[PDB]
């Protein structure tokens, strides 16, 4: 309390005499223009609101930790990963094509955006509740998520503009299939797995090279809505899985999953029968196994959710020493993508906030810019230099690289002996799911084409035999009776719609 | 078509080679930096979005002419309402708290922003579904705004927070009362009416000034859902609202509107028994009449949803000669507000965009900036110049003025013989509802307060006994046996809320 | 150290392997996408520019304290102004009218911006080297400097655009003598005067009220250069100021100003025969004399003139309790003006960078928005709540204002007894300026007019012989033989201006 | 002339009534906070500066035309270079180091910045007034602009600084003898020559490719100022070039450039004894003898400096169908370099804006963002799509590509048998320059080391010697003696400097 104070302050630290009164000539003139107060509070107000994300707009989180349980040392020489260490983690979950006010229980891919506070640097896992995407080339994603968005004209969501590209891009029956089966309906983040969909490098002490994918299988179990549940929750409480989430923890019932990888060995991935560079294609376990890490435990909410949570940026750019990227292009495609997005969304100095600092002593050549908080005195601004400011020269080739040979080309990735676009796809519906999964599966597949323009439909019909004729066949005669369930999130159809 | 065409470019008209693969060296080697197209087409990609508005997030609209078909010339000197005149209009409907993909089917206040494209400029009359406002101080709108959207740490909206901020400004009853009345929840945009909610000031061509009001008077009637109604909706189509009005316009059906005003003598402003200034209050149409001025009809769908609609910039400070401001302090806090957000969420030029531009020649005394899409050549950049380059020096009185007297002050306005802060509202819930919207009122009331924390209840239940004693104990009765409906976009209580 | 260092790290904390060589296919291939050291340092490169200030682009500064060594607490209850009060300061020091990289000693009004970190907010007292400016209604500003700065077309400064502005606003005649004087050349900025310029506010314990002026008169003298030196220096040093403040204060040499101020009482601010609201009026210290209040010492270099300087933003609204803004329209359009160039130029939240936060409790409504650094938890949002988090509400009149009353107009105050626009520059030129100073301002002013447009040209005779008649011949028998000394930093005439 | 005129508008086309005065409540009021136009025009104002590019901030330019007039088809199918074509250009001339405001005259690299508007897109030839450059990979080039600009605590350029990068740094050799020469200092813009510096790909119509170099030799000659005069016009005229082109263009003195091109068989660019993909080596005429193609003749003046030229937006990505990069990594690096700068320092729609517009039509896949003012209505926002959108599909080897082959690394480029660090240095020193050139380099040199720290300049004598002994050994002696030239722009030593 200083002397003259009133109950709260102007920006500069001065009282601000009144939070609930402008400054007027007697009490029925005009407000005048050196109303400071007024004009500071509404400039902030007015600056409040930041580019959602996109994709992934909707969506909250939580602080827990890592425990690993296993010694996976051979595999690789990360700090997180070596035996007994317990790290500190953040972990955002995340529908992908709504925007910041959409209901949670939509049918959609959800994220799984895990940083984990290491000792030389954070690491983040930016992954997904599926173990592969729809694509295998960057260059194709921004038409997809527009795609998921909305119409130019109208702004509505529309069943047409999705099969139109769904049908087009073959690549996409993998996770097409995945979406629309019982998985595109998580009943809570806690019940639903994480995956890091693409393989990633790991690199041991010795240089050995391992080619990995990661799995986080819930201790919850997988447990999934139905469409109409969804859609009545969505009118009920569009926040439900933020509302979980946050209650879950606050009631003391830390959500845990456990960690596994499969290890390919590094010449084996040159070779293998699927190509474990293309996204959308999953790793035999049979041939790999799943080998066990360690647990993620979720048990701290936020105290502030915008600060904490909307204000995040994690970027599978953010690679610890003995883990690496791949030739998958779109993981490459991502290592660029991020970053440059949360320089607009965010802000030059989006890695300054909390949240996105790391633990340890950062010395990153990059200075001035707005907002810069912490600066870095007079230290050297160039290399070399003659003055005991450090620097990095390593020379010669990277530990978490690989080789390459050709010319520069744009066309599709060389298929390997087992790959092609629909086989995975059609094993998923004909061995993995029950009788009564494919039941409700032909009733998803038919309401999602219900309204959607014949010609799209058609393709749709083909598409959908090349994954099983019979359940193809099952899709198409409930489509033509015009039978099958809403969707939540989405319709075709009508004068607004293509 | 150029002689290497590819069928699209890059952002300098340069054949972009593929819209699908991206520039690798040989099949199953990496991306190279120098994929140009790739690059170009993410960093729009992550630049698509802007930060939506705050408030009035989840809207859309169309354009369309307004008609004079009367003689109120006596009234005022603005073109745009002389008699016989046809004016081009653009008019986006809105909620208020939601964000950009909420469901339009919430229980809030609407927006109805009317923008005239007259010949002597852009004239924009930025209203509401309702002729009153929750506050008479544009310095209590930030924490107003703030308690309608969530809560810091978990992130939800919170009827607690809702309920704690209006019975701590019982200035609201009023407006509370209507929004929780029939109204507040509209079928469609067709089906509600539209207000200008402010006095405004005409001025004629002799310089008489006179206080009005606005109204728009459906022509399709006012029709209402209930909360189960809106709820249902809310996860069946959270763009209700928005598919109706392109719908309605692609089949032919234009929804029209009747504007009338009520025209008070600039003398009788001061005296009035109730404070035409203040925003809370209504003016009697026994006092004053409805005066018919015209028709407003909208028969034209956007061709772009967010190059014309969410990038349209409305402005009360968007007066035309023969409308000015008032002396209401909400509607001179708005006239520095709407531009000030805009020159954040669009950028410094947003009124040379198309849909901002008005249709006469604008002469004004800016430059540069970013994004300066219509420069002024070597036109004089101060005044006066003696160069011929024009400029305005009009000295004394303003014809869209008053006076004013008094000592610099932060307090409320004086009252009026019949102001208070309960009675408009009690003569709405008493002599303006029917016993069947009674009836429905108290469900919602005594909903919306369901799960409050305890000592808000006991307030808000001493909140409505003062606008009406038997209401009011209708309310606490069932609020007390927990009974109530749901209310569409809010709910209280649990571990995540207060 | 970590295990794994390299010497520097990325943004993440990861290291970076090197700062010298980019990641490519073999020696000789190409730099792949995902080489994210360069993206992040390249991307963050481009992004170190921040729009420079408008005015006043080109400065430095220091920091030190200020030391009250008399009683003036009849006169102010401000606590940085209390008997034995220091506190710490930041001095920025700039030219006006030139760009981020402009010589140091072009003729220009000198800014003089002093922040006091007091233990109620942070106080800035944002001056010149000169008592008055060029105009008294801020409508004027941006015209005036604009008309500064470049032509439109060739980007080139003019003489010939500087004194059609001036000359066209006669007002500006008593600081455009002063800028042609002795005065429009320091030699050092610690070797020139410092003033607050405007009228502002002191109130004491007791609610009494005092009109005020600056004034901080420099220790080591006021010492200026000739056109021909300062010309000189341009090419040779063009951070001749920039360096000789860094360079004494390293050297121990510690340049002190003392503050003195002018107190008029309250109403004879409203009856003196010089308007104290007018900003082109000197108050003559024969009827006000200075009164001294203490000694202003810097001491101290910055450690990073970005992070310290370039982003340090002073506004004329951080006022203290005891101290107010007056009813000059000059100061009251900065008011404004300062907070919202610094939300554009630096950040939404500017005052949290270290520079910018006081020294006491923040306790502010305001919340999100980009690069929120210092985030407020769970604090409630709005007020009143029922939470007990604080907010202010203080009833009436505020001790910081005044009285108003009229219509509500645009047109120039009203004149004193002796108010004029010539008067007070002919005091300046006849009784104040040496023999010697007076042959020197004929060729500066007689320079400045070399190859200006004739037309301007004569109407510049008309005015000089306005504030003298004997100088104004001497310059315009001048002007007619081609004679005058080059000005530092502008000319006029050419093919490539007016 | 509308009916209400005044002379003025505000942004939304309405009159504005004053340019001159404030609205105030009688004439000695306050100003009331709805006063539009003043906040319209102060907002605007406090957004006219956009942040100044990194590098080369300082420069203006002129449009003109290109004309072929020899047949090098053989060599290229690019439109603008086909036989008898003429086209539209832009031209942009700077120095690099210092900013906005900054005198012309400093001895610094010259931009030569060249735009041709095509037939099938923007063709950006982005060169430098030399033909090689400081360095060979990009990763270093924010270090070497970071060192040629301010110190990061006093705010000053520094030679030691500059020095202690350069001789750290061997690979600056070339290209630091060429700027300490004569043309370090160019007389004016038209007086100076322009190079490509890169080796760009040109391939023909049946697919040939060759390697080549870009010759920009001025009809004017090439013509040089001394330290002394250059120092001396600092102070004088700052803007001297930038006004000498203005007035050239304005008395009609259109000033020419013949370009000439060296043409490298591709095979012969693996083998050639110097590395055409290094930026430090010139390619010999003996080996590969200039072929001319055309003549640039600059005709036409700006309208508009900051719409036209400040807000230009240049990059070496925008080649045209017959023109490709090559694999120097710095031109690699620029490639992604530019756009990105440029989103940050004009915005998203960048390439909207009239100067950065193609001539012909643009079928681009992105839209949305900020400032969107030519949109796409309903076209498709993804591909395939069944609406008769087109979209680009070409798979296989790019026509302007190359092979490539290694494992992924950080280090230096092999050497070609001739290739070091100091030998074109030493020819240019020994076989090119004149006795008199060589005199003035010696006095350049040591001038240019003149109080720089003992141990940097250590290290200069060896980098010189290395260059040539004789040379090396003059410039020690007179460092040892303390005499050399003023340097205009940059000085070493001090307490405010290393
Ligand atoms: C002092 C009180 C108010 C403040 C400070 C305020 C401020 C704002 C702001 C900053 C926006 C966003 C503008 C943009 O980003 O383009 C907005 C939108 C809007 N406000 Fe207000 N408002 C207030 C009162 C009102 C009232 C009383 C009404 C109705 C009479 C109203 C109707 C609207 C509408 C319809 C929109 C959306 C315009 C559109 O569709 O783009 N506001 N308001």
């Amino acid at each position: 309390t200083t002397p003259h104070a009133t109950g709260s302050t102007r920006q500069n630290g001065a009282p601000a005499v009144s939070d609930r009164q402008s400054l007027t000539v007697g009490s029925e003139g005009p407000i005048v223009l050196h109303d400071t107060h007024l004009l500071e509070t509404h400039q902030h107000f007015n600056r409040m609101n930041i580019p959602e994300r996109r994709p992934h707009a909707k969506g909250s989180g939580a602080f827990g930790e890592f425990e690993v349980t296993e010694d996976v040392s051979k595999y690789t020489k990360a700090l997180v990963f070596q035996p007994g260490t317990k790290t500190e983690t953040l972990l955002r979950f995340s529908t992908v094509a709504g925007e910041l006010g959409s209901p949670d229980t939509w049918r959609d891919v959800r994220g799984f955006a895990l940083r984990f506070y290491t000792e030389e640097g954070n690491y983040d896992l930016v992954g997904n509740n599926t173990p592969i995407f729809f694509l295998r080339d960057p260059m194709k994603f921004t038409h997809f998520i527009r795609s998921q968005k909305r119409l130019p004209d109208s702004g509505l969501r529309d069943a047409t503009m999705q099969w139109d590209f769904w049908t087009n891009n073959p690549e996409s029956a993998h996770q097409v299939t995945y979406l629309m089966g019982p998985r595109g309906l998580p009943r809570t983040w806690r019940e639903m797995n994480g995956y890091g969909s693409h393989t990633y490098l790991w690199v041991n002490a010795q240089g050995e090279k391992h080619w990995v994918k990661y799995h986080f299988i819930s201790q919850q179990g997988v447990h999934n809505l139905s469409n109409d549940e969804a859609t009545k929750i969505a009118g009920e409480n569009a926040d439900f899985h933020r509302q979980d989430l946050f209650e879950s923890i606050a009631k003391g019932d830390h959500p845990k999953w456990d960690l596994y990888i499969q290890a390919i060995p590094y010449e084996e991935g040159k070779t293998y029968r699927f190509n474990p560079f293309d996204l959308t294609k999953t790793i035999s376990q049979k041939d790999y196994p799943r080998i066990k890490v360690g647990t993620l435990t979720l048990n701290r909410n936020p105290k502030n959710h915008f600060a904490q949570i909307e204000s995040a940026a994690f970027s599978p750019s953010n690679t610890v020493p003995g883990i690496g990227l791949s030739p998958d292009r779109m993981l490459l495609g991502r290592a660029f993508a991020y970053h440059d997005a949360q320089l607009y969304r965010v802000g030059a100095h989006v890695n300054q906030l909390p949240v996105n600092r790391p633990k340890n002593a950062v010395h990153n050549y990059a200075f001035e810019g707005q907002m810069w908080y912490d600066h870095t005195g007079d230290r050297s601004t160039y290399v070399p230099n003659s003055n005991g400011d450090s620097w990095s020269d390593e020379t010669g080739p990277v530990d978490d690289g690989w080789e390459a040979d050709g010319t520069l080309t744009r066309e599709a990735q060389a298929l390997r002996a087992d790959d092609d676009d629909f086989g995975q796809a059609g094993t998923l519906v004909r061995e993995v799911f029950s009788d009564q999964e494919r039941d409700d599966f032909v009733e998803t597949v038919a309401g999602a084409l219900k309204g959607v323009r014949q010609d799209v439909q058609a393709r749709a019909f083909e598409y959908w035999k090349n994954v099983d004729a019979t359940i193809g066949q099952r899709i198409e005669d409930e489509v033509k009776r015009h039978e099958g369930d809403g969707i939540p999130g989405v319709e075709a159809g009508g004068e607004a719609r293509i």
